[PDB]
């Protein structure tokens, strides 16, 4: 399960390649990962930092998540936080931008360690 929510947060929040920032960066990849396809997610983040680094997050010490368990990380990274309109549906949906090198919290889980879920 790990390895399948694993490969999901890559589809989902990752994208070293890049550096985005636009509101078209937004309405591309969101669409290109496959999170238009029934529903217009609501917001969503994309790391714009290498794989490894990523995984390196897991290792910093441990802190609460939203959800109370303790399997938590942070660390500060460059990201497009893709907003939705909620002008259009889907397959049309419309995104607002914003971007900022900021601190995002992900739970990793598993042996070795690998990120499973964005916190926030
Ligand atoms: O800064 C934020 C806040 C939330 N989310 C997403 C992750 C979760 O959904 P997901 O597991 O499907 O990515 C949900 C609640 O945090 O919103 C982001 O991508 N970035």
């Amino acid at each position: 399960m790990q390895d399948g929510m694993y490969q999901r947060f890559l589809r989902q929040h990752v994208h070293p390649e890049e550096t985005g920032g636009s509101d078209r960066y937004c309405n591309l990849m969101m669409q290109r990962r496959k999170m238009t396809l029934y529903h217009c997610k609501r917001f969503n983040t994309f790391i714009h930092e290498d794989i490894w680094n990523i995984r390196s997050i897991c290792s910093t010490t441990n802190i609460q998540c939203k959800n109370g368990k303790m399997n938590c990380h942070e660390g500060v990274v460059k990201v497009t936080d893709c907003r939705d309109t909620g002008s259009s549906r889907a397959p049309n949906c419309r995104y607002r931008a914003i971007a900022s090198t900021r601190r995002v919290v992900i739970a990793c889980e598993g042996n070795p360690q690998v990120p499973v879920h964005f916190d926030g």
